[PDB]
């Protein structure tokens, strides 16, 4: 018997964020420094226990930067529970690119009538020394749009594991102390 | 609340079987004639209750046929818990295709050690004057793999919604009377 809990994340942003580093990172605790570019998507299963042992699936929708360019897009982000919004800290042009991703989680939240969570992930904090994008700015755009904030590192693995879980854990709405 | 009882379906067959009509009759009851060919996939859901107020809700994955040609097809099944293998029952080169699909399914369950649960479906049953396939081999394609066994048709509706029904009781384990 299973309760098939399973949850639909869709991870999201420019081809410099670090998304398939950071699901491969939870997933399957592993990293790559050359970059090889996800064409369309990517899906991982990860299955972890949330306090009460309590199980959850989490479906992974690895999807790839150059979609934000066609409608391929809003099929895949339909459904979602939750939705990842990365970019990477030492990169303006992926954290700018970040208001084109969220234009359309917005319109497919809106015809499909749903309301995913979303969370803005800062991802490469091993390079906070040339970090471009300011805290207090990742800070304003969570508080404007009521995302839950998250900082991390795809290659040493910094707070990875709990950026999924928390993402979890608030979708179901199971408090973690 | 929600147990988040999420089934992932995919839908597999070449372009002529009605994989997409299949999944539209289902999840919002409508038929169109003319094709529209499916490029890459598409995604449905439909929530169902099953008998004992049993609540699932099936993530349709609509897999268009072109995608037999290319690798993104093992990725597509990955992870689901029910594959439809759909044919046109007047149409023997997609009745023949269908070792090329579950050829690829039986080697991604080989990979990833799992067991998703396969139907084999016959569709179109409204053209049963003009059918070629045999029932008789339609059966024993289903012998010969272990598939549970439907005949639906898309356009009249017949039997659509008691294959999806069937295939997600039969993936959860629980008895229909
Ligand atoms: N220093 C550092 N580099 C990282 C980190 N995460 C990813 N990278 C690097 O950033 C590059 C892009 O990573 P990748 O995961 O492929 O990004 P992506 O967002 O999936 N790109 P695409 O959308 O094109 O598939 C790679 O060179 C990778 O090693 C991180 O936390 N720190
Ligand atoms: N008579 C009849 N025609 C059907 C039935 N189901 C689908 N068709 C027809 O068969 C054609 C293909 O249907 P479609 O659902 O697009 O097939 P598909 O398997 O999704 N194709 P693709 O993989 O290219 O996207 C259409 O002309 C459609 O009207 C059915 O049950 N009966
Ligand atoms: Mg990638
Ligand atoms: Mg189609």
């Amino acid at each position: 018997g299973s309760h098939m809990r399973q949850l639909k994340i869709v991870v999201l942003g420019d081809g410099a964020s670090g998304k398939t580093s950071l699901t491969t990172c939870f997933a399957q605790e592993t990293f790559g420094k050359q970059y090889k570019q996800t064409i369309g998507l990517d899906f991982f299963l990860r299955r972890i226990t949330l306090p009460g042992n309590l199980n959850v699936t989490l479906q992974i929708w690895d999807i790839g930067g150059q979609t934000i360019g066609g409608k391929m897009l809003d099929k895949y982000i339909y459904g979602a529970q939750g939705v990842l919004l990365v970019y990477d800290i030492t990169n303006y042009q992926s954290f700018e690119n970040l208001e084109d991703w969220y234009t359309v989680v917005k319109k497919v939240s809106e015809e499909s009538e749903t309301q995913p969570l979303v969370a803005l992930v800062g991802n490469k904090i091993d390079l906070e020394h040339m970090r471009t994008i300011k805290p207090e700015k990742h800070l304003r755009f969570c508080q404007e749009n009521g995302f839950s904030s998250h900082f991390v590192s795809a290659k040493t693995g910094d707070s990875v594991f709990l950026c999924f879980q928390k993402v979890a854990a608030e979708i179901l709405g199971i408090k973690l102390n």
